[PDB]
Protein backbone atom coordinates (compact mmCIF):
# COMPACT_ATOMS: atom_id res chain seq x y z
CA UNK A 1 0.00 0.00 0.00
CA UNK A 2 1.19 4.03 0.74
CA UNK A 3 1.58 6.15 3.61
CA UNK A 4 -1.15 8.44 4.66
CA UNK A 5 0.67 11.07 3.50
CA UNK A 6 0.13 10.16 -0.20
CA UNK A 7 -3.43 8.58 0.64
CA UNK A 8 -4.20 12.15 1.73
CA UNK A 9 -2.88 13.75 -1.43
CA UNK A 10 -4.52 11.00 -3.52
CA UNK A 11 -7.81 11.60 -1.17
CA UNK A 12 -8.26 15.33 -1.73
CA UNK A 13 -7.05 14.98 -5.51
CA UNK A 14 -10.24 13.15 -6.13
CA UNK A 15 -11.98 14.62 -3.76
CA UNK A 16 -14.79 16.89 -5.42
CA UNK A 17 -14.04 14.45 -8.80
CA UNK A 18 -17.71 14.89 -11.17
CA UNK A 19 -19.01 12.97 -13.71
CA UNK A 20 -20.30 9.92 -14.15
CA UNK A 21 -21.40 8.49 -10.88
CA UNK A 22 -24.46 9.53 -8.27
CA UNK A 23 -24.25 11.74 -5.39
CA UNK A 24 -27.20 12.37 -3.21
CA UNK A 25 -29.03 10.29 -4.87
CA UNK A 26 -28.22 12.64 -8.22
CA UNK A 27 -26.35 12.65 -11.13
CA UNK A 28 -22.62 14.51 -10.84
CA UNK A 29 -22.43 16.60 -14.03
CA UNK A 30 -19.05 17.57 -15.13
CA UNK A 31 -18.36 21.39 -15.57
CA UNK A 32 -19.07 21.26 -19.13
CA UNK A 33 -22.53 19.12 -18.23
CA UNK A 34 -23.11 22.07 -16.03
CA UNK A 35 -22.52 24.65 -18.88
CA UNK A 36 -24.66 22.50 -21.17
CA UNK A 37 -27.02 22.60 -18.28
CA UNK A 38 -27.09 26.18 -17.57
CA UNK A 39 -27.39 27.32 -21.02
CA UNK A 40 -30.14 25.00 -21.84
CA UNK A 41 -32.78 27.62 -22.61
CA UNK A 42 -31.05 28.71 -26.29
CA UNK A 43 -30.91 32.72 -25.12
CA UNK A 44 -28.07 34.54 -25.41
CA UNK A 45 -26.87 37.61 -27.35
CA UNK A 46 -25.89 37.78 -30.80
CA UNK A 47 -22.92 39.41 -32.66
CA UNK A 48 -18.81 39.18 -36.96
CA UNK A 49 -16.28 41.31 -34.45
CA UNK A 50 -15.97 38.32 -32.10
CA UNK A 51 -17.22 40.35 -29.08
CA UNK A 52 -20.64 41.25 -27.36
CA UNK A 53 -20.53 44.71 -26.64
CA UNK A 54 -23.42 45.68 -24.39
CA UNK A 55 -24.30 48.70 -22.96
CA UNK A 56 -26.27 49.47 -19.96
CA UNK A 57 -28.46 52.03 -17.85
CA UNK A 58 -28.96 52.60 -14.67
CA UNK A 59 -32.67 53.69 -15.05
CA UNK A 60 -33.32 57.27 -13.72
CA UNK A 61 -37.40 57.12 -14.03
CA UNK A 62 -40.13 54.07 -14.50
CA UNK A 63 -40.13 53.01 -18.06
CA UNK A 64 -43.48 52.82 -20.06
CA UNK A 65 -45.93 50.33 -18.79
CA UNK A 66 -43.57 50.36 -15.20
CA UNK A 67 -46.84 51.12 -13.23
CA UNK A 68 -48.54 48.12 -14.76
CA UNK A 69 -45.40 45.43 -13.07
CA UNK A 70 -47.00 45.48 -9.85
CA UNK A 71 -43.96 45.91 -8.36
CA UNK A 72 -44.33 49.45 -6.71
CA UNK A 73 -42.39 52.61 -6.44
CA UNK A 74 -39.78 53.23 -8.65
CA UNK A 75 -36.18 53.99 -7.18
CA UNK A 76 -32.82 54.66 -8.98
CA UNK A 77 -29.71 52.85 -8.32
CA UNK A 78 -27.48 54.61 -5.34
CA UNK A 79 -24.08 55.34 -6.11
CA UNK A 80 -23.35 52.10 -4.07
CA UNK A 81 -25.18 49.75 -6.07
CA UNK A 82 -23.98 50.95 -9.35
CA UNK A 83 -20.09 50.57 -8.05
CA UNK A 84 -21.23 47.03 -7.31
CA UNK A 85 -22.86 46.53 -10.05
CA UNK A 86 -20.13 47.98 -12.61
CA UNK A 87 -17.60 45.23 -10.17
CA UNK A 88 -20.05 42.61 -10.68
CA UNK A 89 -20.56 43.45 -14.63
CA UNK A 90 -16.68 43.29 -14.88
CA UNK A 91 -16.38 40.28 -13.16
CA UNK A 92 -18.43 38.48 -15.87
CA UNK A 93 -16.77 40.50 -18.57
CA UNK A 94 -13.06 39.63 -17.12
CA UNK A 95 -13.94 35.88 -18.02
CA UNK A 96 -16.09 35.91 -21.62
CA UNK A 97 -16.12 38.01 -24.34
CA UNK A 98 -18.70 40.52 -23.67
CA UNK A 99 -18.18 44.15 -22.41
CA UNK A 100 -20.56 46.43 -20.43
CA UNK A 101 -20.41 50.16 -21.28
CA UNK A 102 -22.45 52.50 -19.50
CA UNK A 103 -24.99 54.71 -21.81
CA UNK A 104 -28.30 54.48 -23.73
CA UNK A 105 -29.12 52.14 -25.93
CA UNK A 106 -26.74 52.22 -29.03
CA UNK A 107 -27.37 51.50 -32.73
CA UNK A 108 -23.41 49.76 -32.24
CA UNK A 109 -24.19 47.88 -29.56
CA UNK A 110 -25.16 44.21 -29.24
CA UNK A 111 -27.84 44.77 -26.36
CA UNK A 112 -28.98 47.62 -23.79
CA UNK A 113 -29.28 46.33 -19.92
CA UNK A 114 -31.22 48.30 -17.74
CA UNK A 115 -30.98 47.89 -13.74
CA UNK A 116 -33.51 49.62 -11.22
CA UNK A 117 -34.84 49.25 -7.76
CA UNK A 118 -38.95 48.85 -7.09
CA UNK A 119 -40.13 48.67 -3.65
CA UNK A 120 -43.04 46.04 -3.39
CA UNK A 121 -41.79 42.74 -2.13
CA UNK A 122 -44.47 41.21 -4.47
CA UNK A 123 -42.16 41.59 -7.07
CA UNK A 124 -39.44 39.28 -5.02
CA UNK A 125 -36.17 39.81 -3.66
CA UNK A 126 -34.93 40.60 -7.71
CA UNK A 127 -35.51 39.14 -11.44
CA UNK A 128 -33.95 39.01 -14.46
CA UNK A 129 -35.35 38.54 -17.48
CA UNK A 130 -33.67 35.77 -20.90
CA UNK A 131 -31.53 38.01 -23.75
CA UNK A 132 -34.20 36.33 -25.73
CA UNK A 133 -37.37 37.74 -24.21
CA UNK A 134 -38.91 41.05 -24.95
CA UNK A 135 -37.90 42.48 -21.46
CA UNK A 136 -34.13 41.41 -22.72
CA UNK A 137 -31.20 43.07 -20.78
CA UNK A 138 -33.46 43.91 -17.61
CA UNK A 139 -32.72 43.30 -13.92
CA UNK A 140 -34.90 44.51 -11.51
CA UNK A 141 -34.12 44.50 -7.35
CA UNK A 142 -35.94 45.09 -4.48
CA UNK A 143 -35.31 47.29 -2.28
CA UNK A 144 -38.35 48.21 1.25
CA UNK A 145 -37.93 48.15 5.23
CA UNK A 146 -38.64 44.54 4.92
CA UNK A 147 -35.94 43.61 2.48
CA UNK A 148 -32.65 45.78 2.45
CA UNK A 149 -30.37 42.91 1.06
CA UNK A 150 -30.26 44.59 -2.12
CA UNK A 151 -29.26 48.11 -0.25
CA UNK A 152 -25.75 47.61 0.70
CA UNK A 153 -24.18 45.20 -1.72
CA UNK A 154 -20.84 44.60 -1.08
CA UNK A 155 -17.59 42.05 -1.47
CA UNK A 156 -19.01 38.57 -0.09
CA UNK A 157 -22.78 39.67 0.80
CA UNK A 158 -25.58 38.15 -1.26
CA UNK A 159 -26.47 41.45 -2.50
CA UNK A 160 -23.67 41.71 -4.76
CA UNK A 161 -24.11 37.88 -6.12
CA UNK A 162 -27.45 39.14 -6.26
CA UNK A 163 -26.03 41.50 -8.55
CA UNK A 164 -23.96 39.28 -10.45
CA UNK A 165 -26.70 36.24 -10.46
CA UNK A 166 -29.31 38.73 -12.35
CA UNK A 167 -26.89 39.75 -14.58
CA UNK A 168 -25.58 36.71 -15.42
CA UNK A 169 -29.15 35.89 -15.68
CA UNK A 170 -29.39 38.72 -18.62
CA UNK A 171 -26.11 37.05 -20.19
CA UNK A 172 -28.61 33.78 -20.80
CA UNK A 173 -27.81 31.51 -17.95
CA UNK A 174 -30.46 30.06 -16.85
CA UNK A 175 -30.88 28.37 -12.87
CA UNK A 176 -29.48 24.88 -12.67
CA UNK A 177 -32.84 23.80 -12.67
CA UNK A 178 -37.04 24.21 -13.12
CA UNK A 179 -41.86 24.44 -2.07
CA UNK A 180 -38.64 23.29 -3.90
CA UNK A 181 -35.23 21.99 -2.16
CA UNK A 182 -32.19 21.15 -3.21
CA UNK A 183 -33.86 17.33 -3.71
CA UNK A 184 -35.80 18.93 -6.36
CA UNK A 185 -31.74 19.91 -8.00
CA UNK A 186 -31.31 17.59 -11.74
CA UNK A 187 -27.80 17.33 -10.79
CA UNK A 188 -25.50 16.96 -7.30
CA UNK A 189 -23.65 19.82 -7.88
CA UNK A 190 -26.61 22.38 -8.07
CA UNK A 191 -25.34 24.29 -5.16
CA UNK A 192 -23.29 27.45 -4.81
CA UNK A 193 -19.92 26.44 -4.49
CA UNK A 194 -20.41 25.79 -7.90
CA UNK A 195 -22.31 28.47 -9.48
CA UNK A 196 -23.43 31.64 -8.32
CA UNK A 197 -27.06 30.53 -9.74
CA UNK A 198 -28.03 27.81 -8.08
CA UNK A 199 -30.72 28.73 -5.17
CA UNK A 200 -29.28 25.68 -2.88
CA UNK A 201 -26.56 26.25 -0.48
CA UNK A 202 -23.04 25.06 -0.80
CA UNK A 203 -23.91 22.83 2.48
CA UNK A 204 -25.74 20.43 0.37
CA UNK A 205 -23.01 19.37 -1.21
CA UNK A 206 -20.73 19.30 1.48
CA UNK A 207 -18.75 22.69 1.65
CA UNK A 208 -18.65 24.75 4.27
CA UNK A 209 -18.49 28.23 3.62
CA UNK A 210 -19.60 29.80 7.16
CA UNK A 211 -21.74 29.29 10.06
CA UNK A 212 -24.68 29.87 10.93
CA UNK A 213 -25.40 33.48 11.90
CA UNK A 214 -23.30 34.63 8.69
CA UNK A 215 -23.76 34.83 5.10
CA UNK A 216 -20.85 34.13 2.73
CA UNK A 217 -21.40 34.39 -0.96
CA UNK A 218 -19.05 34.14 -4.08
CA UNK A 219 -19.14 37.77 -5.55
CA UNK A 220 -18.02 36.83 -9.13
CA UNK A 221 -18.55 33.56 -11.49
CA UNK A 222 -17.83 30.69 -10.21
CA UNK A 223 -16.20 27.37 -11.92
CA UNK A 224 -20.14 26.04 -13.69
CA UNK A 225 -20.87 29.89 -14.35
CA UNK A 226 -17.43 30.46 -16.06
CA UNK A 227 -17.53 27.68 -18.53
CA UNK A 228 -21.38 28.30 -18.76
CA UNK A 229 -20.73 32.02 -19.92
CA UNK A 230 -17.81 30.89 -22.15
CA UNK A 231 -19.70 28.56 -24.09
CA UNK A 232 -21.76 31.27 -25.03
CA UNK A 233 -19.32 33.57 -25.93
CA UNK A 234 -15.99 32.83 -25.74
CA UNK A 235 -13.47 32.80 -23.38
CA UNK A 236 -11.44 36.63 -22.66
CA UNK A 237 -8.00 35.04 -22.76
CA UNK A 238 -6.70 38.77 -22.54
CA UNK A 239 -7.39 39.55 -18.64
CA UNK A 240 -4.58 38.92 -16.40
CA UNK A 241 -2.71 37.81 -18.93
CA UNK A 242 0.74 38.52 -16.89
CA UNK A 243 1.90 36.92 -14.11
CA UNK A 244 -0.70 37.37 -11.39
CA UNK A 245 -0.68 36.56 -7.93
CA UNK A 246 -4.57 35.56 -6.10
CA UNK A 247 -5.19 35.79 -2.45
CA UNK A 248 -3.00 37.79 -0.70
CA UNK A 249 -0.65 40.38 -1.71
CA UNK A 250 -2.93 39.39 -4.70
CA UNK A 251 -2.21 41.44 -8.06
CA UNK A 252 -5.44 40.67 -9.94
CA UNK A 253 -7.20 43.73 -8.98
CA UNK A 254 -10.49 42.28 -8.03
CA UNK A 255 -12.24 42.35 -4.53
CA UNK A 256 -13.23 38.99 -4.64
CA UNK A 257 -10.05 37.94 -5.49
CA UNK A 258 -7.83 40.19 -2.99
CA UNK A 259 -7.48 38.61 0.90
CA UNK A 260 -5.93 40.60 3.83
CA UNK A 261 -7.07 39.06 6.43
CA UNK A 262 -6.73 35.34 8.01
CA UNK A 263 -10.59 35.99 8.82
CA UNK A 264 -11.14 36.51 4.91
CA UNK A 265 -13.74 34.21 3.46
CA UNK A 266 -12.36 33.69 0.31
CA UNK A 267 -15.28 32.08 -2.50
CA UNK A 268 -13.91 32.30 -6.20
CA UNK A 269 -13.38 30.42 -9.27
CA UNK A 270 -10.08 31.47 -11.17
CA UNK A 271 -9.79 32.71 -14.55
CA UNK A 272 -6.83 33.65 -16.12
CA UNK A 273 -5.22 34.23 -19.49
CA UNK A 274 -1.91 33.37 -19.01
CA UNK A 275 1.95 33.58 -17.48
CA UNK A 276 3.04 32.40 -14.34
CA UNK A 277 0.31 32.70 -11.58
CA UNK A 278 0.16 31.94 -7.89
CA UNK A 279 -2.42 31.47 -5.49
CA UNK A 280 -0.88 33.04 -2.41
CA UNK A 281 -2.95 31.56 0.35
CA UNK A 282 0.12 32.54 3.08
CA UNK A 283 -2.41 34.58 5.68
CA UNK A 284 -4.51 32.11 6.36
CA UNK A 285 -3.66 29.89 9.84
CA UNK A 286 -6.02 27.62 9.24
CA UNK A 287 -5.41 23.93 7.47
CA UNK A 288 -5.76 23.91 3.51
CA UNK A 289 -5.84 21.91 0.35
CA UNK A 290 -4.75 23.73 -2.40
CA UNK A 291 -4.77 22.37 -5.93
CA UNK A 292 -3.41 23.56 -8.95
CA UNK A 293 -5.17 21.25 -11.59
CA UNK A 294 -7.58 23.10 -13.69
CA UNK A 295 -11.11 22.99 -13.33
CA UNK A 296 -10.43 21.25 -9.37
CA UNK A 297 -11.36 22.73 -5.91
CA UNK A 298 -9.50 23.41 -3.18
CA UNK A 299 -9.65 24.32 0.75
CA UNK A 300 -8.46 27.69 1.39
CA UNK A 301 -8.81 29.98 4.64
CA UNK A 302 -9.98 27.59 7.08
CA UNK A 303 -13.11 26.43 4.31
CA UNK A 304 -13.30 23.99 2.07
CA UNK A 305 -14.39 23.60 -1.86
CA UNK A 306 -14.14 27.37 -1.70
CA UNK A 307 -11.70 28.16 -4.02
CA UNK A 308 -11.63 26.79 -7.66
CA UNK A 309 -9.70 27.05 -10.99
CA UNK A 310 -11.13 27.56 -14.02
CA UNK A 311 -11.57 25.00 -16.91
CA UNK A 312 -8.69 25.74 -19.51
CA UNK A 313 -6.60 28.02 -17.04
CA UNK A 314 -2.90 26.93 -16.06
CA UNK A 315 -1.96 27.87 -12.61
CA UNK A 316 1.93 28.08 -11.75
CA UNK A 317 2.43 28.93 -8.12
CA UNK A 318 0.64 28.09 -4.77
CA UNK A 319 1.83 29.25 -1.06
CA UNK A 320 0.04 27.60 1.54
CA UNK A 321 -0.36 29.41 5.15
CA UNK A 322 0.11 28.48 8.70
CA UNK A 323 -1.75 25.48 8.86
CA UNK A 324 -0.89 21.97 7.95
CA UNK A 325 -1.51 22.29 4.16
CA UNK A 326 -1.45 19.92 1.29
CA UNK A 327 -0.30 21.72 -1.99
CA UNK A 328 -1.14 19.34 -5.57
CA UNK A 329 0.81 20.86 -8.43
CA UNK A 330 0.34 20.09 -11.63
CA UNK A 331 2.20 18.76 -15.43
CA UNK A 332 3.79 22.24 -15.42
CA UNK A 333 6.74 23.54 -13.22
CA UNK A 334 5.32 24.71 -10.18
CA UNK A 335 6.57 26.58 -7.45
CA UNK A 336 4.95 25.11 -4.18
CA UNK A 337 5.99 26.45 -0.67
CA UNK A 338 3.83 24.85 2.54
CA UNK A 339 4.60 28.02 4.66
CA UNK A 340 4.93 26.97 8.02
CA UNK A 341 3.16 23.88 9.93
CA UNK A 342 3.51 20.39 8.58
CA UNK A 343 2.78 20.12 4.96
CA UNK A 344 2.47 17.75 2.17
CA UNK A 345 3.51 18.73 -1.08
CA UNK A 346 2.96 17.05 -4.22
CA UNK A 347 4.64 18.61 -7.40
CA UNK A 348 2.81 16.35 -10.00
CA UNK A 349 4.59 16.53 -13.80
CA UNK A 350 7.35 18.88 -14.80
CA UNK A 351 10.56 19.95 -12.94
CA UNK A 352 9.03 21.79 -9.39
CA UNK A 353 10.55 24.05 -7.15
CA UNK A 354 9.59 22.83 -3.66
CA UNK A 355 9.76 24.97 -0.49
CA UNK A 356 8.92 23.12 3.06
CA UNK A 357 8.67 26.27 4.94
CA UNK A 358 9.34 25.68 8.94
CA UNK A 359 7.97 22.48 10.28
CA UNK A 360 8.26 19.10 9.19
CA UNK A 361 7.24 18.42 5.49
CA UNK A 362 6.74 15.71 3.07
CA UNK A 363 7.26 15.90 -0.43
CA UNK A 364 5.11 13.33 -1.88
CA UNK A 365 5.77 11.55 -5.60
CA UNK A 366 3.51 9.83 -7.27
CA UNK A 367 5.19 8.65 -10.48
CA UNK A 368 8.73 7.92 -11.61
CA UNK A 369 7.55 10.79 -14.15
CA UNK A 370 7.40 13.26 -11.19
CA UNK A 371 11.07 13.64 -10.98
CA UNK A 372 13.44 12.48 -13.68
CA UNK A 373 17.01 13.17 -14.10
CA UNK A 374 16.53 15.55 -17.03
CA UNK A 375 13.52 17.36 -15.13
CA UNK A 376 13.83 16.87 -11.29
CA UNK A 377 12.03 18.31 -8.54
CA UNK A 378 14.38 20.55 -5.98
CA UNK A 379 13.28 20.80 -2.56
CA UNK A 380 15.00 24.30 -1.77
CA UNK A 381 14.92 24.17 2.14
CA UNK A 382 15.42 20.45 2.47
CA UNK A 383 15.46 19.67 6.58
CA UNK A 384 16.88 16.36 7.27
CA UNK A 385 15.77 14.32 10.36
CA UNK A 386 11.95 16.73 9.87
CA UNK A 387 11.15 16.65 6.66
CA UNK A 388 10.19 13.50 4.16
CA UNK A 389 10.39 12.22 0.69
CA UNK A 390 8.01 10.28 -0.20
CA UNK A 391 7.60 7.47 -2.54
CA UNK A 392 5.43 5.41 -1.08
CA UNK A 393 3.03 5.93 -3.97
CA UNK A 394 5.57 4.52 -5.93
CA UNK A 395 7.52 1.42 -4.23
CA UNK A 396 3.74 0.28 -2.86
CA UNK A 397 6.21 0.26 0.49
CA UNK A 398 8.21 -2.37 -1.07
CA UNK A 399 11.18 -0.58 0.39
CA UNK A 400 14.72 0.50 -1.60
CA UNK A 401 17.82 -0.76 -1.32
CA UNK A 402 20.22 2.32 0.01
CA UNK A 403 23.41 2.23 -2.17
CA UNK A 404 26.81 4.32 -3.18
CA UNK A 405 26.40 2.65 -7.07
CA UNK A 406 23.50 1.44 -8.54
CA UNK A 407 23.98 -2.17 -8.80
CA UNK A 408 21.32 -2.67 -11.79
CA UNK A 409 19.04 -4.35 -9.38
CA UNK A 410 15.37 -2.23 -9.46
CA UNK A 411 14.74 -0.10 -5.86
CA UNK A 412 18.26 1.15 -5.86
CA UNK A 413 18.62 4.30 -4.26
CA UNK A 414 21.50 6.57 -4.18
CA UNK A 415 21.12 9.37 -1.29
CA UNK A 416 24.19 11.91 -2.35
CA UNK A 417 25.49 15.38 -0.83
CA UNK A 418 27.74 18.01 -1.91
CA UNK A 419 29.19 19.60 0.95
CA UNK A 420 30.51 22.63 -1.05
CA UNK A 421 27.17 23.57 -2.34
CA UNK A 422 25.03 22.89 0.84
CA UNK A 423 23.40 20.07 -2.20
CA UNK A 424 21.74 16.94 -1.57
CA UNK A 425 19.91 14.15 -3.96
CA UNK A 426 17.66 11.36 -4.09
CA UNK A 427 18.55 8.98 -7.29
CA UNK A 428 16.37 5.74 -7.86
CA UNK A 429 16.49 3.15 -10.38
CA UNK A 430 13.20 1.97 -10.23
CA UNK A 431 13.17 0.10 -13.41
CA UNK A 432 16.62 -1.89 -12.31
CA UNK A 433 18.28 -0.71 -15.81
CA UNK A 434 21.64 0.60 -13.24
CA UNK A 435 21.18 4.13 -14.41
CA UNK A 436 18.47 7.11 -12.63
CA UNK A 437 15.32 6.86 -13.69
CA UNK A 438 13.82 8.90 -10.46
CA UNK A 439 15.70 12.16 -9.28
CA UNK A 440 15.62 14.85 -7.09
CA UNK A 441 17.62 17.49 -6.15
CA UNK A 442 17.64 19.58 -2.53
CA UNK A 443 18.90 22.67 -0.55
CA UNK A 444 20.04 20.69 3.08
CA UNK A 445 21.58 17.23 3.24
CA UNK A 446 18.96 14.59 2.88
CA UNK A 447 19.51 10.76 4.93
CA UNK A 448 18.09 7.24 3.89
CA UNK A 449 15.91 7.86 7.16
CA UNK A 450 14.37 10.83 5.55
CA UNK A 451 12.63 9.07 2.67
CA UNK A 452 9.65 6.83 2.92
CA UNK A 453 9.25 3.99 0.27
CA1 LIG B 1 -1.95 35.69 -15.26
CA1 LIG C 1 -0.54 30.54 -15.85
CA1 LIG D 1 1.53 25.35 5.74
CA1 LIG E 1 5.85 23.70 6.36
CA1 LIG F 1 4.17 20.11 -11.50
CA1 LIG G 1 7.56 17.19 -10.51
Amino acid sequence: GTSSAFTQIDNFSHFYDRGDHLVNGKPSFTVDQVADQLTRSGASWHDNDGVINLTYTFLTAPPVGYASRGLGTFSQFSALQKEQAKLSLESWADVAKVTFTEGPAARGDDGHMTFANFSASNGGAAFAYLPNSSRKGESWYLINKDYQVNKTPGEGNYGRQTLTHEIGHTLGLSHPGDNPTYRDAVYAEDTRAYSVMSYWSEKNTGQVFTKTGEGAYASAPLLDDIAAVQKLYGANLETRADDTVYGFNSTADRDFYSATSSTDKLIFSVWDGGGNDTLDFSGFSQNQKINLTAGSFSDVGGMTGNVSIAQGVTIENAIGGSGNDLLIGNDAANVLKGGAGNDIIYGGGGADVLWGGTGSDTFVFGAVSDSTPKAADIIKDFQSGFDKIDLTAITKLGGLNFVDAFTGHAGDAIVSYHQASNAGSLQVDFSGQGVADFLVTTVGQVATYDIVA
